[PDB]
C-alpha cells in the first residue's frame, strides 16, 4: 500500500525535520504537530519544501498516547539497549507504536513523535513494531547502515562526501572508499580481526538478532520459543567464529575476563562519531580496570561486587541443579530447558525467574565496560561502543566478556548425560564420505578473499544536497562452492533426515590435532537441512548459497530477515592454506521434527514461525561432553556422521563485487 | 590595496576549495592551480560558481617554491606547535610566504598551497607571515574563532547549526547558545573555572602569543628583545590570574605537579571535535600515567627519564649561576640576562645556547601529558588538547604543568639580590593615594557579572549554506572603572615616572593577611604606563579600557594583550577582598636607549618595536624577595608606592552587551 509504503520514509535522514522532502513526497504536518522551534514559523518554514515534491502526504492531527517517558531521552543523547532505563524507555514505545489502532494512526503518532525523540530510539522502536504488527509485515526496512552511516564508518569520511555532494555535479560524483583496518597499527595484534569485529554484515547481524529477540516490551514482541536458549547459542557461534579467525591470524583463542578487578589488557579506540548525539565515541585506554557506577541520568548505581554477587548466585544455582523463582518454588534445569531458563537469567530478560536474585549481569556488564572512563559522570561523557549493541562487537573485550558468560553455559552443559551410542545413531543411515568441490579449485578446498561492495548512503546524510552518495566497503568473501554427501540407506523403506553441517579446526595453536573436549567447542555451524532418502544409495548435492545459518548477499548490501552474513561463511584460512575438520550427520528426522501440524524445515524465523522446529539442543550433537571412551572426532563419530579434512586458503587479493 | 584584502578572502571557510566563493569575490583560477582531483571538471566547477559574485580576482600563474614539506602533513591530520616535527613544517611554510618578492606573488603562492595544506597550519603560518612582512603591515585579520568555530565550541553545536542554516533561511535564523560549564558537573571542583579556562578570549590570547612569538621559525620573525623573559612572564601571570580565580571559587592555589611519576589525579574531557581532522581531542581519565613516547609519524621517541634529565640539567644551571654553550664557554645567569637566558632554555626556541642539553622541556611535556592514552600510535589517536596551542589552556593541568615550571624561574629568582630601599625609592617623588571609581557604585569597589556576545560563525561553517550564523558566548565582564591617583612631586623641575599597578587577594585561602613570602607571586599586573608629573600635587585619571595589559572588547568579539573582559577576576557576591598596590618608578632609570616612532605612548607590540620599553625586569618590583627586615606588603612600600584595599564583587546576572 502507499500507506505502508509512507512509514518507510520515516526511516529517511533521521536529523531532517520531518516537513522537509522524503524521496519523492512530502508529508503535510499540521500546526500542532511541529516542534516548539518550527511552529512560529511553521506556515513560512513548510511551503519551501513543500513545492519540491511529486506526492503529498496528509497527516490527520488525532489525541495520541503520552510520549513522556519516550521523550525523557535526550535528542543528541546516545541510545544503549544495555542500560536499564533505556530499555524502560524503549520498551514504553514499543507499546506505544504496537498499540496504534491501524496503520493511518501509526503513521499520525511517528510523524509528531519523531523529531521529538532521539532518532537512535525511534529507529530502534519503530523497525520492532513494523517487524511485530500485523498490518506491517512485508515491508522491506531500510538497512540501518543506510540510516545512520555514523555507527559503521570512521568519522573521517564524512566531510569527505560533504565536500564531493557540495562540489561536483550528481551525474560526475565518485564513490567514497570506506577506510578498512583503521582503528589501530600493527603494535596491536588485536588489529588482525578489523575483518571480523567491524564488518557491516557482523555488526547488522547483532543488531537484527536485538531487533527480533528484544528483551523488554510487550509480551507479543518478547516471548519466542526458545530465545533464552538462542541467546546462548547465538553468542556461543560468535566465539567459535571468533576463534576460528584468530587461528588464522596466528592468535590464541580468546581469554575470558579473569576477574573483573584486574586491568583488561586490550584497549579500543573506535574512531566513530554520532551525528545525532553530535559527540564522538570515548574509547578505552590499554590495562584499563572497571570501576564502581554512579550516573543518576542513566539511573545506574551498582558496584562491581553487585555484578560479582549475581555471578555467585547463577553459578550456585547451575550447581544445585535448579534456580529458584519468586515465589520460591524451584525450577529444574532438566536437559530440554535447563539452557532456555539459564538464558533468560543471563542475559535477564523479563522472562527471567527471579531478576531480584539472579540479576542483570549480562546488560550490566556491558555498561561497566562501557564507561571506566567516567563511572560517575564527573565529566559529562558518554558510553563507548559496548554500551551500543550495534558497536559493540567492535570492541576486543566483547569476545572475552561473552567468553566468559560462555562458561557459565558450559558449566551447565557439561552436567548433562553425554550422548549414548544409541542417541547418535541412525539406524542403517551411514554416511560413507563427504566432499566440497569449488569452481576450479581442487576438491576439498575452500577459498576466500577481498571484495569491495557499495552501499547507498544518501538516506542517512542529512543536511547534504540531494544525490546518491556510494561508499565502497572492503570485506571478506569466499569462492561458491556445494557439498558432496554419499548416503546408503539400506532399509528398505524411505528415511528422513536432518543433515547437520559443522566445521572447526583441525589442530590447536601448537599444531597438534584437537581433542574433543575442546574442539566440540570449536565446530561452526555451516548448514542444517532436510532430506528424503531413498532405499539404496543417494548423492546429495548442496550449493553453500542454501545455507539455513546464512542470510543472502543483498540482505547486507542492496523483508526475508537476517541469520548470518553469507561472505562470512567461510573463516579466512591463510595463504598456505589453513587445515579444519568438516563435518556431518544425518540424524532422524522423526525423532528431531518438531509438531508444527499445517491443515525448508530447517530455515527459522523468530518473526514468523510460532516454534524452533528442530527438538534438539542447539548445536546438536557437540553441546555435550563425549560418552565414556570418546576422546576425540575420529573416535566420537556413528556410520551415520562423517568427517572430512578441508584445507582454507585465502588470496590477499581484491575483486570489484563481480 | 585590493591584494591586501583578497589575502583575507584565503581565510574564508578553510576547508571549502579556493574555487568556491569568497566574500563577495571569486578567484580565477589557473586550470594547473588546481587540485588533481578537480582539474578533470575544472570547466563544469568555474561555471558552478562565482557568477553569482560581484568582483572576480585574477591570479597570475607564477614559479613556486618547493612545497613538499608543508604539504608532508596531511589535509585530515591535527596540528600542534609543541610537537617539533610539525614546528619545522611550519617554519618552513612560513618562509615561503615571507620569502615572495610582491604581495602580488604572495597571493599567487596562497592560492595554490591552500587546498594543498593542512588548513590549521596554512591559517597559523599565513598569519605569522602576515603579521611580519613589512609590505603586509597593520593588517586586521579576521579572528581564529570564526575561521575554526572546532577548536572553541562544544561539537553539540555544529549540527545545531548546520540544520539551523539548511533548514531556516537567513532572514529568520535564530542565535545558536554555546553551552558553558559544558565540559563537567559539580561532582568536580575543577568545574567552577569554566568562566576562565574554556573563555574564548584567554585561548585567542594563547594562541596570538605564539603568532607573535614564536619559537622555531625565520630569525626575523623569532628573535624579539627578551621573548625568553616574555615566556616566563607571560605564564607567571596566566597562574597569576588562575590563583586570583581559584580564590574566588572557594579552591586552593594551583598545585604543581609533584613530578611525572606521580599519576595526573585531575581528569579532563574538553568535548571539541576537530572538523579539519574529523577526529576528537580524546580526554584523560582520572588518575592517568604520563608514559613513554614512541610516536613514530610525529618523530617523537622520548622517555620520561629524557625530560627528567632535561629538568635536573636546567636545576643544576639555576644553582651553578650559569649555562654551558655547544663550545663549552660559560653564559651567567646574571640579574639582567638571566631569567631571559632562561626561558629559551625552558622553552626550547631557536634562542637556546645548547638545546641538546637542557632539551626541549616546556613543549615536549605538554606533548607528553596529551598523550597519555595512546603513546606509541598503537590506537591511531592524536593528542589531547594540552597538545595544542590553540586549546591548551582549557585542562586543569595546563596550571599545574606551568606552575612546575614557575618553580625553575622561581629557583633563579630568589638567587638575586633583593631590591634595596634606594632601588626602590624615587627621590622627591611620593604617591599618597590611589582609589577605584566605578559609575554607580561606592569607591574603591570592583564589579563583575555574566555578559552574552554574539559572533558571525559563517566564515568557518564550511559546506553549511551561505548567510549570518549567530553564536551566543556567554563570558565574565566586569563594570567600567577608573584609578584617580594622587602623587606629589617636591622637585622644582619636571620627573618622568613608570606607573606601575599591580592587584593581589588580601588574605590566603584561610582568610588570613597575606605575607608578602606569598602576596608578591600573586600580584596581578593591572597596568604600566607613563606620566609627566609636574612640580607639586599631580592628579592621574586612567580608565580601565586603556589599559596596557589589555586589549579592545571589539577585537575578542565582532598588538598582543589580554581581553578586556577578563580584566578583573570574579570575586564573590558577598564582597571579595584585594590589596591594589600603585608604584611610581623613576624612568630615568628605567628608560631604554632606542629611540623609535611623545614618550608616552606605551602600546607595545612584539613585532613593531624593536626593543621592550622598560629595562626593569618584567614583573617588578615584585619579582625578588624582600629585603631584609620586609615580611608584608605594609613594609615593603616606599613613598613612592601606595596601597589601598579593594572590594570585588560578583553579581550572578546576564546582561545583553549594551
Ligand atoms: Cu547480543
Ligand atoms: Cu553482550
Ligand atoms: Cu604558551
Ligand atoms: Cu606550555
Amino acid at each position: 500500500m502507499n500507506y505502508k509504503k509512507n512509514l518507510l520514509l520515516l526511516y529517511d535522514r533521521p536529523r531532517e525535520p520531518i516537513f522537509m522532502g522524503k524521496g519523492k513526497s512530502v508529508f503535510d504536518v499540521p500546526d500542532n504537530y511541529l516542534t516548539d522551534r518550527y511552529r512560529p514559523i511553521g506556515p513560512e518554514i513548510q511551503n519551501r519544501f513543500g513545492e519540491l515534491a511529486e506526492e503529498r502526504i496528509p497527516v490527520r492531527s488525532i489525541a495520541l498516547p503520552d510520549l513522556r517517558i519516550p521523550m525523557s531521552l535526550g535528542r543528541q543523547e546516545q541510545f544503549s539497549l544495555f542500560i536499564p532505563r533505556h530499555r524502560k524507555i524503549a520498551a514504553r514505545l514499543i507499546d506505544i507504536f504496537m498499540g496504534m489502532r491501524n496503520i493511518e494512526e501509526l503513521q499520525s503518532c511517528a510523524v509528531f513523535a519523531r523529531d521529538r525523540i532521539n532518532p537512535y530510539l525511534f529507529n530502534y522502536a519503530l523497525s520492532v513494531a513494523l517487524l511485530h504488527r500485523r498490518d506491517t509485515k512485508n515491508l522491506d526496512l531500510p538497512s540501518v547502515v543506510e540510516v545512520f552511516p555514523d555507527k559503521y564508518v570512521d568519522s573521517r569520511v564524512f566531510e569527505q562526501i560533504r565536500e564531493e555532494a557540495t562540489v561536483v555535479p550528481e551525474g560526475m560524483r565518485m564513490p567514497i572508499v570506506i577506510p578498512k583496518d583503521f582503528t589501530a597499527s600493527d603494535l596491536d595484534e588485536e588489529h588482525r580481526l578489523w575483518y571480523f569485529r567491524e564488518d557491516i554484515g557482523v555488526n547488522l547481524h547483532h543488531w537484527h538478532w536485538h531487533l527480533v529477540y528484544p528483551g523488554d516490551g510487550p509480551d507479543s514482541v518478547v516471548r519466542k520459543d526458545r530465545r533464552g536458549e538462542l541467546f546462548y547459542y547465538m553468542h556461543s557461534q560468535l566465539i567459535a567464529r571468533y576463534n576460528f579467525e584468530r587461528f588464522c591470524n596466528r592468535l590464541q583463542r580468546v581469554k575470558r575476563l579473569n576477574n573483573l578487578r584486574e586491568p583488561i589488557a586490550e584497549g579500543y579506540f573506535p574512531k566513530l562519531d554520532s551525528l545525532v548525539a553530535s559527540r564522538t565515541w570515548p574509547g578505552r585506554v590499554d590495562n584499563a580496570v572497571i570501576k564502581d557506577l554512579n550516573r543518576e541520568l542513566d539511573q545506574i548505581k551498582q558496584d562491581v561486587s553487585d555484578l560479582e554477587r549475581w555471578i555467585d548466585r547463577i553459578y550456585e544455582a547451575v550447581h544445585q541443579g535448579y534456580v529458584v523463582d519468586e515465589s520460591g518454588n524451584r525450577i529444574f534445569l532438566d536437559e530440554e530447558k535447563g539452557i532456555d531458563i539459564l538464558g533468560n537469567i543471563i542475559e535477564s530478560s523479563i522472562l527471567s525467574p527471579n531478576r531480584q536474585l539472579y540479576g542483570d549481569m549480562h546488560n550490566v556488564g556491558h555498561v561497566f565496560l562501557s564507561y571506566t572512563h567516567d563511572p560517575d559522570h564527573r565529566h559529562l561523557e558518554s558510553f563507548g561502543v559496548m554500551g551500543d549493541v550495534a558497536t559493540a562487537m567492535r570492541d576486543p573485550v566483547f569476545y572475552r566478556w561473552h567468553s566468559f558468560i560462555d562458561d557459565i553455559f558450559q558449566e551447565h552443559k557439561i552436567k548433562l548425560p553425554a550422548y549414548t551410542k544409541s542417541q547418535l545413531t541412525y539406524e542403517g543411515i551411514s554416511v560413507t564420505g563427504i566432499i566440497v568441490q569449488s569452481e576450479g579449485a581442487p576438491v576439498n578446498t575452500l577459498h576466500t578473499y577481498w571484495q569491495q561492495s557499495d552501499v547507498d548512503l544518501s538516506r542517512g546524510m542529512d543536511f547534504v544536497p540531494r544525490g546518491n552518495v556510494f561508499a565502497r566497503f572492503t570485506h571478506l568473501q569466499h569462492a561458491p562452492f556445494q557439498y558432496v554427501i554419499q548416503i546408503d540407506n539400506t532399509s528398505d523403506a524411505q528415511r528422513m533426515g536432518f543433515v547437520r553441517i559443522f566445521m572447526a579446526p583441525k589442530n590447536d595453536e601448537r599444531g597438534q590435532p584437537m581433542l574433543f573436549r575442546d574442539q566440540r567447542l570449536f565446530m561452526v555451524e555451516m548448514d542444517k537441512f532436510l532430506v528424503a532418502l531413498r532405499p539404496g544409495a543417494n548423492r546429495i548435492r548442496r550449493r553453500s548459497n542454501e545455507s539455513t545459518v546464512t542470510i543472502p548477499f543483498e540482505r547486507t548490501f542492496r523483508f526475508c530477515g537476517c541469520g548470518w552474513p553469507a561472505h562470512m561463511l567461510v573463516p579466512k584460512g591463510l595463504p598456505e592454506g589453513f587445515p579444519a575438520d568438516l563435518f556431518v550427520m544425518v540424524s532422524n528426522y522423526e525423532d528431531d521434527r518438531v509438531v508444527q501440524d499445517l491443515v525448508d524445515a530447517a530455515s527459522y524465523c523468530g518473526v514468523r514461525d510460532r516454534l524452533y522446529p528442530d527438538r534438539k539442543a542447539m548445536g546438536f550433537p557437540f553441546d555435550r561432553l563425549a560418552r565414556t571412551g570418546v576422546d576425540r572426532l575420529s573416535n566420537f563419530v556413528t556410520p551415520n556422521m562423517a568427517i572430512q579434512s578441508v584445507n582454507v586458503i585465502h588470496i590477499d587479493k581484491t575483486v570489484p563485487r563481480t
